[PDB]
């Protein structure tokens, strides 16, 4: 390849000098008060995933790909974060969520509780509860909201409003009798009771809010999408009844009514679009379901009204599931969609009074290499054959997972298969039903007031402490001190 | 595990508040002139490799490992760098070296030339030569030196002083007749002729400096350690003869006299300790060979004399070879040794007038996971069995490489083998003689004057441009402008 302009040293030198000039200009630090705070979380978005997503996004416009800039790549400041649970070397989605939402490290499988709690033991929930940055912002008088592509009562979204010993207790249908007798409430119940004035909630998980055995409104014939609650509670009606009767509250479940709302009138919005987890971006039905960008735009439009700012949390959660299934295409497309949502959010706000942070909870064992030529398709093959079995192979691989395939002592001959298919599983080393997480560090991109405080290598729980200080909320309020 | 103190939220909150206090103090930027510049390069040191090395270093002191802090982890500032060649999507060790030493991106397999050069073509090299930061520092009047554990004429060390179309031309014994006729000089020849006043050179590659068939001084009976030059040149004598006769010059090849020199007296030092590449840290013979830390200390002691500062380049090069062989233990130990050398260097200098940068050239396909418990040995097994074949597996794996082992259609019982051995090869997905590089981004750690200029996501060639500006050398000299 080697584009023509790239063969002149002057081109590279001029680009480097321009970057240096911008860096020198960046020494006038932004020391203003962050009226607004927005967090973007990519579930499982490792550094390798970020690079692969950048390459794919570049190639989608018919460019070589490597020189493309992601939206998050334009964030002025970058840092590294370690993501180990107090209980596990390779973290989970719950302990990390507690670490980066409440500021305290906890055990894996528990949400909103300190390390003194034991998984699946009700007692230890009492006296070991920790609040989240969302609660601090709400107590400060701001507006808060949650947007995600997974279930609302999933680990990441639930780590901001709930305190539970087990992450599997989505509703009372999944709680052992001992836990119920001891007096423990499930995550779905805690969503509508712990904090009763959450302005914006959007995502999936419609089956966990209705009495058991009730047919779904979207899939009437689907027997797996029925309600699960054993106490007969209709949680949507409970959510509606907890808000003032002189305000405006809306419940939506489908794309047509999402785009018909007037954000200048709505005050409280609840949206559940799928019975469980929302579909992949490549499998999405653009007629009935919305994309992440549209939800983010609507949420920001609704939230920006309060004169005291707002806090918003956005999660791209299906990257984790895509990696778990061993389908790199789906995960990369999810990452690209999240980057587009980040760009939209950046377009809708201003950096002189808004602090924005993008990060991930953990990593995976996804790898890509093989000495590929410039511009080679991210889902393509390696230039050479294997010098041991004389068979081809792809540039993307997994340490473990369902991609393992050895038909009678011999590996597969991918030449005879469609390796660019949407649901293709790259080969792995050891066969597992699901591929596991990774224990490497993750990257954090920050832009806005006091964003320079995230400068080097930090523990995960440090992330919410700086943001609070930027917004003059929480335990420390020295920024606004006279 | 879960140490006792970690079960209290107050502990984590206090730690986070202390970190925030330090960050708030870092706002008074260091805008001084960098009298000295030091670069640490880890060949193949990816983010996952850094995390694994941190865990191993922590465990070597009988700690859980995850909470340990590396020396480079204490560097105030962190950034991310992209490492693609103009010719390849997955980079090589030569084009990246040119990018981060001269400030221009080039093709893979070529050293010190722009992208207009074609690999293995002498007559395309004239007029396409690019100088390195070492040359800029030397022209500024500073002292310069190179220290590495690989051959001195390897790609990374050679990118700073040589201009060649092919990286394989270590000496005339590896040059095709057409290249010799056209007027090509090999890398080893260029080492002693391009720049004739390099103060400190240390590393391997003793066979490439002597006439062909001349027996080595260390391994007399070793037939593979004999000289290779076909022109009869003794390059050590040439190096000695190019220096003034009223100065002091020393040549050493073995640990005893490396520690007997007086740095306050020596002016020019050349040290070649192994015929080819230096041994692994685990296989090193401490009696005859030195470690990286000792060489770094001696080099800094010699260099700090010049009243105008100095520039030093240090390379831990055997991490790449360890990963290529598929032996994670050796690579992790090499990374730990490099971190120790970084600590020694930091101890020997001051941050008020010295700018220090640590980074890598590219990454690998090394992965580690498996949901391990806190404190689990980095070289240990995963807690569970494989739910597909009912056999164990390790937490460390490779995308490809020699670790592949499938006899009779069945993978290995690792339990019947020593998986903690020094030369154990973790299983991989596709069998290759050597495992390949990785195309993910790499991390950069900076500390010292103007170190804050490396803040976000940058191209690799941007790295040397900032350093020069910090030291008031090169094309841009605006820092010292009245
Ligand atoms: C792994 O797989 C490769 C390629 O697989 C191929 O890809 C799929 C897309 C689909 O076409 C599959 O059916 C197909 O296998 C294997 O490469 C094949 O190798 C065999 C020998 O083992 C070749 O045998 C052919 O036999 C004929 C000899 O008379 C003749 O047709 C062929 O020569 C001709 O090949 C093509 C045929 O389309 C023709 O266009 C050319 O002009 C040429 O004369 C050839 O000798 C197959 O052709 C190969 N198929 C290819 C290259 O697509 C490979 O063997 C296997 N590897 C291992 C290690 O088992
Ligand atoms: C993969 O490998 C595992 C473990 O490998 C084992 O460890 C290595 C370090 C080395 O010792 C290897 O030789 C050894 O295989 C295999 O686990 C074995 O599984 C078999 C079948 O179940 C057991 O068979 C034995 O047969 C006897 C009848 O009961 C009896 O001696 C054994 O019970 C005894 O088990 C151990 C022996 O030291 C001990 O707890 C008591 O002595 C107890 O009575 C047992 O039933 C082997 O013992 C197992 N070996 C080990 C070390 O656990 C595994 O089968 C294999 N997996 C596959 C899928 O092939
Ligand atoms: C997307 O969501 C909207 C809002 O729920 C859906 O519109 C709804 O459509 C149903 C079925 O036609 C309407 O029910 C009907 O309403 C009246 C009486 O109220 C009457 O026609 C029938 O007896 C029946 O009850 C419902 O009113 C209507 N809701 C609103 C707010 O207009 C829409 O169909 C959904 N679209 C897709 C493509 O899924
Ligand atoms: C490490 O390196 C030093 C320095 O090269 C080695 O010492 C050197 O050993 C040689 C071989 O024995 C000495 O040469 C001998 O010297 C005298 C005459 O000068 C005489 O014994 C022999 O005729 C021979 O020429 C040499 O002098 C000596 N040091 C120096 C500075 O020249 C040492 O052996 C090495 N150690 C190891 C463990 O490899
Ligand atoms: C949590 O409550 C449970 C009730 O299920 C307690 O479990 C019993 O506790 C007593 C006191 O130690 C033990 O003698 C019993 O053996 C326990 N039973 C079981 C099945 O574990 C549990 O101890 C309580 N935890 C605390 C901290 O008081
Ligand atoms: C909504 O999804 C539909 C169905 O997949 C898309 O229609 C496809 O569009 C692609 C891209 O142009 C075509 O290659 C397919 O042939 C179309 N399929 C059908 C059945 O018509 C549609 O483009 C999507 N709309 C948006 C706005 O993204
Ligand atoms: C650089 O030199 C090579 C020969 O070493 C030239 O190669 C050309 O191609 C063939 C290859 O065998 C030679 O026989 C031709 O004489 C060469 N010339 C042409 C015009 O093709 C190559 O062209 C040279 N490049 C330049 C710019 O002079
Ligand atoms: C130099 O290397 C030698 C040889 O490995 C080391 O001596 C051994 O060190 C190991 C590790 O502590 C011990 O288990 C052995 O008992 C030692 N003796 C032998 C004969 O192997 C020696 O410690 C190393 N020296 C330094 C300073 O690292
Ligand atoms: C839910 O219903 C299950 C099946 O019973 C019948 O069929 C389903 C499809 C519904 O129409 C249901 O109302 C019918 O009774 C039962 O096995 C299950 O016990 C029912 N659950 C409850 C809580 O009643
Ligand atoms: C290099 O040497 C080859 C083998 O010679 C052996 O090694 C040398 C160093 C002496 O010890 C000699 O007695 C041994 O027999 C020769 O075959 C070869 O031609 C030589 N090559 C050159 C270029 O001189
Ligand atoms: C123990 O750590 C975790 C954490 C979260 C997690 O996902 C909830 C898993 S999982 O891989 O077992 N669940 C899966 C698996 N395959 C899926 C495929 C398609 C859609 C959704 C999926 C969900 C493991
Ligand atoms: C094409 O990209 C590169 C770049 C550098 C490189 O290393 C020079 C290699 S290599 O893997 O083929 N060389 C190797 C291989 N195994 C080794 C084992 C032990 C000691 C040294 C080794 C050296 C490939
Ligand atoms: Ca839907
Ligand atoms: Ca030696
Ligand atoms: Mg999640
Ligand atoms: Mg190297
Ligand atoms: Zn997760
Ligand atoms: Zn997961
Ligand atoms: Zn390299
Ligand atoms: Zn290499």
């Amino acid at each position: 390849l080697v584009p023509e302009k790239e063969k002149d040293p002057k081109y590279w030198r001029d680009q480097a000098q321009e970057t240096l000039k911008y860096a020198l200009e960046l020494q006038k630090l932004n020391t203003n008060v962050a009226k607004n705070v927005i967090m973007f979380l990519g579930d499982g978005m490792g550094v390798s995933t970020v690079t692969a997503a950048r390459i794919l996004k570049g190639q989608l416009h018919h460019n070589p790909g490597e020189e493309t800039r992601l939206e998050m790549d334009k964030f002025p400041f970058v840092a590294l974060s370690k993501t180990y649970n107090t209980n596990a070397q390779v973290p989970d989605s719950a302990g990390t969520a507690t670490a980066y939402l409440c500021g305290v490290k906890a055990n894996e499988g528990t949400v909103g509780v300190s390390a003194a709690t034991e998984r699946s033991r009700c007692n230890t929930t009492q006296g070991n509860e920790v609040t989240s940055i969302l609660r601090w912002a709400k107590d400060a008088g701001k507006s808060v909201g949650i947007v995600t592509t997974t279930r609302v009562n999933h680990a990441t979204p639930s780590a901001a409003y709930a305190h539970s010993a087990d992450r599997d207790w989505y509703s009372d249908n999944e709680m052992p009798p001992e836990a119920l007798s001891q007096g423990c409430k499930d995550i779905a119940y805690q969503l509508m009771h712990n904090i009763r004035d959450i302005d914006v909630i959007m995502g999936g998980g419609r089956k966990y809010m209705y009495p058991k055995n009730k047919t779904d409104v979207e899939y009437e014939s689907d027997e797996k999408a029925r309600g699960t609650r054993l106490d007969g509670l209709d949680l949507v009606d409970t959510w509606k009844s907890f808000k003032p009767r002189y305000k405006h509250s809306h419940f939506i479940w489908n794309r047509t009514e999402l785009l018909t709302l007037d954000p200048h009138n709505v005050d409280y919005l609840l949206g559940l679009f799928e019975p469980g987890d929302m579909q992949y971006e490549l499998n999405r039905n653009n007629v009935t379901d919305p994309s992440l960008s549209e939800m983010v735009v609507v949420a920001i439009q609704i939230l920006r009204k309060n004169p005291k700012g707002f806090f918003l949390l956005v999660e791209g959660g299906r990257i984790d599931h895509g990696h778990h299934e061993g389908k790199a295409k789906q995960a990369l497309h999810e990452a690209v969609e999240m980057d587009r949502a980040i760009g939209q959010a950046g377009s809708l706000t201003s950096s002189e009074d808004t602090l924005t942070v993008v990060t991930a909870d953990h990593s995976h064992v996804f790898t890509f290499g093989g000495y590929t030529p410039r511009g080679n398709s991210i889902f393509g093959l390696a230039p050479m054959l294997s010098d041991t079995d004389k068979k081809p192979f792809t540039a993307i691989l997994y340490g473990n997972g369902p991609g393992y395939k050895v038909v009678g002592g011999e590996r597969e001959n991918v030449s005879m298969v469609d390796y660019a298919h949407n649901n293709y599983q790259a080969q792995s080393a050891v066969p597992l039903r699901h591929e596991t997480h990774g224990g490497e560090d993750v990257a954090v991109f920050s832009k806005g007031p006091m964003a320079h405080l995230l400068h080097g290598v930090h523990e995960q729980n440090y992330v919410p402490h700086v943001m609070a200080y930027a917004a003059c909320i929480g335990a420390n309020l020295g920024h606004c001190a006279p």
